């Protein structure tokens, strides 16, 4: 599909048998979501951007389902005001940025 | 042109006369630059980041050409990580996300 800019690029995701919605964030290198469970171990990480940094938990290896197209990638569960999907997963759907 | 995001979708921008590189951010709904110096009036701008917010000077009808295109619009200056090209100037240069 084709998704313009005129308004937030908000997407529909399903991870861990949950359905959310999730902006599709070029800026952003990893994919963080608000808290929430997922299998697996898990190592603490920080990542930081406008405002500073927050402290999240790294699941590596998670399946996730963004707009029909299935990945598998590293997921940051933390306090995040909003749902993000970084490049790291949007690279497994073949989303690419054009003009 | 088409960008793959397997790095950070950085490219070169042009304000002031000057070169700058900046960031493609789709997740960002406008485009902020580091400290720099813009002319005209100013207004107050706050914006809300994954570690929360930051207090920017608002710029408005800026040029600036981004990647050769050119655009006129509203650029925020304050203290942010990397200049980030927002989502008010990539529709103006008519970028689309596409997977
Ligand atoms: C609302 O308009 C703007 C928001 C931002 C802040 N921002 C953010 O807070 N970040 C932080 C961030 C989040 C996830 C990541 O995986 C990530 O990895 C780099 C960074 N970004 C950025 O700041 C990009 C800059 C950057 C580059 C390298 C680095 O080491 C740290 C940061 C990405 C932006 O898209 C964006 C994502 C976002 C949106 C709403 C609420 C919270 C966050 C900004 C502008 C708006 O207009």
């Amino acid at each position: 599909p084709q998704i313009t800019l005129w308004q937030r690029p908000l997407v529909t995701i399903k991870i861990g048998g949950q359905l959310k919605e999730a902006l599709l964030d070029t800026g952003a290198d990893d994919t963080v979501l608000e808290e929430m469970s997922l299998p697996g171990r898990w190592k603490p990480k920080m990542i930081g951007g406008i405002g500073g940094f927050i402290k999240v938990r790294q699941y590596d290896q998670i399946l996730i389902e963004i707009c029909g197209h299935k990945a598998i990638g590293t997921v940051l569960v933390g306090p995040t005001p909003v749902n993000i999907i970084g490049r790291n997963l949007l690279t497994q759907i073949g989303c690419t940025l054009n003009f």
